[PDB]
């Protein structure tokens, strides 16, 4: 598993990132807070709505220096055919977002949230330092949505705390 | 899976007619069966082989015979596949059953999963009433084949079946 | 300690409204249970967290939750600090159950033990009626977390114990 | 053993080539593309059209760089009497192409087409690169014959391919 | 010697039919089983012609007679209907036995693995699957037909008149 | 842990003075040092053991013995059952060191854990200024213990280490 | 030998009102029993820890407890001893009684034994009228025992193990 | 002992014309030997292999082939065997070595020895001018054994050494 | 084997009275025994010992004592050793029985087996009634082994046997 | 240990001329030494066996032999035993060396300890210059051995080693 | 096991026993003290006193319940030349004790008075009670005579504890 | 273990009687001399020595052929000694001119496999071993049966005869 106070584990794939194919990996992300999170599926009949308000809220996270990036064990063909989906057919429009893919599910089995039964992940958020030390996860079972707030909130709370104590 | 041997079992969900089954094996029992396999959907392929055999199912289903694509995909990637227009690299209407291979064991199984990228090559299996495998065929990843050969193979093993070998 | 299996079974000696009672994990079959832990009784830090849970625990009764916190220390520190009153750094009275494991094994069955200082994580747990994992989350020391949050997944739960469906 | 996107299993063996005998190996076809193909008998009651086609259309594969050698688990002088045997009788007339002799079975086991029950070969062909990596494979249960000209379509589509990618 | 012949079986060429035998079908009487290397070769076919030649005289005296080599059934067929005049063998009277699953010649200890074809083994073998005579030659020499047939006669004699000198 | 052993090392937070200290066996060279371990903080049970220690601590002093008391309760708890005085079941101000044995290897290094409840035997240990154990003692229940009978043992260890076992006759 | 368990069991000679006895574990069944060992007897130590019990020997059965002494000695040692007047270095009178244990097998189930020179250290139990063992200490050296304090101890056992463990 | 393979090593004790000769195997480098075993001297079965090969020794000599026959029995008792006359089941004269094999060592190496009654089968062997066994062939009971049809063999596999196997 | 032990067995082919005879160690049951071994027949030493027992065979059998040579060679070298007249190194009729080893196993029980050269040590065995050994000796390879004084051991065997042995 | 073997091994402390002494085999070299055992100091059986040793110490040593008495008491009681009045069970002035085996070990490797009680039985040695055992003898009960029929057998030894 | 307090090792053997060859075993011996003792050999030029020693005092043992026998490595037979050469000619001439055969030299191995480098035994002697325990044993080297006197004041000795154990 | 015919013979090392006094003789004394080496039961027996007496008688015929004559049993050399001045008329040895020596320890009937272990004497063996140390002969009769000299000094001449000529 990973851990909280434990460095995050390495990962490495390919990412949508501006409509671009691109690979990203953990020490892209060296000196800047990361928010790292995974959801099911592409294309469902549920809500994207988490990761729309991630998109819709990234200007938040880049200034107080953090990433944003979603994860899930679909290629990075199905990430982008989503992206180029209306909102309104089910589908998530412009991101302002990475979607990385974990098309060998390798990802979501090194953060210890890979469903082996049916082959996807649960929805594990992440918040990495700088360092990729893990500060914050958290995991929920795969119907139920989390707040978009509540994790700046911690990002915010974790640099008050670096800068300024307990 | 080798010729001659009893196809290994699989199970999952397809898109068949625009909806959900669940689809295995055993519902091929008493018909010829071609399983086909490919990499991803929605690629900068174009995707003719899965179109051509969409477009002459009925040349299938007119000697017994039933056609299964099959992907590492989820069924609802399958499903958005489908609904994505031709003109835009979309399937639109298929007349073939699309089935999900999420876990990746249906391609293990068939000897055709490439593990460090975790997708499937293209083989081509041709699977008889009883679920003996009469030919298999693999291709490496970009290559598109025949629907035409296909379909020959098919008759020809049901003419050994009714008449022989001997000329 | 993973989302969808059951909790681990825990027993200990709590401080439930001022009395010194056993509790074990069988006490809430049949009812929701928010399970948080932090570090220590009695530090310099601003104990919200745990005065934010007691404030709104009618709030998770209501909604059939009971919420247990839990530290390493003793029962006889519980209770020293539920008499400290808040002005003092205490906690003032309590309408939570704060179970005690001095033997850190409830902490290191749940997976929130740091073994080098013996103390816990800021784990929290979210428990079904059957005794399923829902939810986990784990803070590192010093960040606290909001109890509102936590009270909208546990509705959210049960929501979706009845429709499954938060999406025309 | 054999599969596609690996190199091929490495064969010596005695072939007739042009009526002659000579000892060929998976290296003397470096820098060719090679179509290698089993059937499983000599003499068979079942006649030998894809073994002819073959030969008919070696010209069209010679002038895409690319050799074809067939193989039985028959000797070489059984395949040299069937060559032999005029085409009128069941026999071959001449041949275009080698006929490789896998008398000991070694070959046809390596490349995964030996049913070793009744210790002859299935219906397999194989497409192998300059490099010696498999491109295509198939095998056909013993009494169906496949189409040379779709072999010739394969190569020359994989020819394609390293020329020009694939985008559509 | 002294010792039961291993059992085998396989699809003989018969009167230019394929019919399946087996050990079995010469109990209660005598067997001459040999080996050759291979059809159509260009070493003299001239032993096998002698047993074919003489198959009557063998007969006479209760003695079937069975060619074997590691050649398909399909190669002894077409090798019967080549004319002599051309190398081939024309009609047989004796049966032409298919090992190709090289079992025959392994179990009888006159297979050459390497190359993967028998010796010229001969093994006499009586009415009861016991082995009473042996031999096996490098080399395509040819052995005489004539000298089989006397030490048929000589092992029939000795089971009925002993073997004291007179 | 027996007689004519080194005393284990050990290493802990410890209140000192109303602050928190980092503390270990090292720090004891060249004195004698009167190591005690305790159940709990905050308990039902008279805390008069340590109170007369910290009393008459100075008496130990004077004979270059130190005096640390230890349980498995975290330095905040020790701090806060300092900062609760006595008429209201605490401690008041402590003229000894409160060490604390959170990961409670102290008390499993010198024997006195009771690994069950987690938690010490009332166990004392007299350590010489070289670090060897001259007396063990260890109670199972909140029986008290002489201060008085501590510091006699103490000079009575000092006593024939000068002048040996001799009986006067 | 641990404090909370069952004091080890022991059996053997020792002299009592100037005469062998054998006497066990067992005749302690339902008394208290501080049960003490030294090194050797007739050294150049004062024995005023031997004497000290002796003397108050009745203090101790007035609260229903009873001293035994023990060293690896013989009994025929242990009675030449009490039959040196004390002016001599000697024991004279012995109200306590005085246990052998020449086989060095009690000290050694006491874990008091020193193998290498086969003598016992400066132990003292105190055992519960069930067999448990209550308190114990060992010495390095002959810096006495305060009696006063063993019997306090005893006596403060005695009103635990009836009232419980809180402050009256 | 088997064709193809270099004959096992021998060496022992010999009748060569009347006297007692070590020989071995080393004896007969760049000649063909015809090495055979018999059961026992002074059977009664008619020794009429021995003689026949004692007869038409000079034969094999005019080829540059030499014979031996061999058993279990000790040199004495081949000498004794030799000066019987032939009408009474002697040897008579002999043209060809007679070896002793008492130890039974020889028997044992060429794969001719029944341990359980000690004696040898009667094995033939031809081994050619390098020691590499031609021939070799074994029979249960004292049925003849045509010494022509041994000459033909040798006579053939000189041919063949020289000019190969087409005729 | 030593002298107050159990005879090992023995069984073999001997030649009795010029035929063929099975005989073992049980056929000796309530009689006496002197078995000895020789190293072959038909050699250049004078038979002189088997031929003195020989013609005292009877003086043996009066005392109820059987004698039996014994020697690695085949029962048929024994009986052309026995056909053989004196006057030509044979040994011409003989009263006592020659017992075959020829598959050494007699003379390796009892203990006078030569392993490398595979024959016997000249050894003599007196053999109780009851088969217990109560003599033993054994020779150089050339020697003289006296009949008499055989004769006398088995007597006073008997002797002692019937009047103990007080002086 | 048995006759014509080396001794084995000991060392211990001893009361020597009422004075505590290191004393162990290797101090006897060059000398006969007659190393005894009794069960314990202070019994009600009579000092008979010790006392008589002691008397006629000097005979002994006038053969270079010294005598060494050993029991499994502690040397503390055998000074207590020595400064007890000859007329109350005590030894009085003792001319020989009183070993103490306080661990055993000295009567366990000359094979004389009773595991049981922890005690040795009446077991002598005589033991040469060069430290072979010469003589060996054990008895049961407390019954005593004889100091004149010892004696006599060193000066045996003694003529043995001179004569034959 | 040849040590004192130890039921004596069983032994069988010839005796000369009154001029007579006769098999006596340890057993004969129960209900009567036995001195059993062992020489090193026959006919020495050492003369046999310690034999005859014994032989003459042979009565005042029985007066006391106790037989005693003579053994060493020789056969019964040298032991019989032995008793018939006359004392006046350098023998034992008559004998009033058994003199046992020890030929197999076991008893000798089992008394543990064997040397086995010349293979004869040392001179010991033990005092075997009725019940067969050993009360008193004793090993001198080769050459040295013990004493008779001794030997039978012992015996008293051991009987006379027996009787009434001796306080004093 | 014992040794047979072809062989060297054990060496051995003892005591003997020699002209009527003790000499140390081992097998090396021997050399370049045939050796009748013969072993006996036991000295003193009822049972007359016929074999020993008759092998001194005819001693001086085999010291004229180069060969000594010692005769060996399991007694001491002083039961040796004694029988030989034992007068013959009361069933003792007289003068004797060979050798006799002695086995204690048993170590050479043993060598020489002659040793019984049950009773722990030697069967009646002769051995007759060569100049060079070999065994020529060896010949064993059950313990009743005596020899015939003659016929030993017979072999004896016999082995040299041999040894100078050939075989007619």
């Amino acid at each position: 598993a990973p851990a909280v106070t434990q460095h995050a584990p390495y990962f490495k794939g390919t990412a949508v990132v501006s409509g671009e194919f691109k690979e990203i990996s953990l020490d892209d992300f060296k000196g800047k807070y990361l928010v790292l999170f995974f959801y099911p599926l592409d294309f469902t009949f549920v809500c994207p709505t988490e990761i729309i308000a991630f998109s819709d809220k990234a200007s938040e996270f880049h200034d107080v220096n953090c990433e944003v990036v979603a994860v899930s064990v679909d290629s990075h063909f199905s990430h982008l055919a989503w992206i180029n989906t209306p909102r309104k057919n089910g589908g998530l429009g412009h991101m302002n977002i990475a979607l990385l893919s974990d098309l060998t599910k390798q990802i979501s089995r090194d953060y210890g949230v890979l469903l082996e039964g049916p082959g996807l992940a649960l929805r594990g958020l992440f918040i990495i330092d700088p360092n990729g030390v893990i500060k914050h996860l958290s995991v929920n079972d795969l119907p139920v949505g989390r707040s978009v707030e509540e994790t700046l909130r911690l990002v915010k709370a974790f640099q008050f705390v670096e800068a300024h104590g307990e």
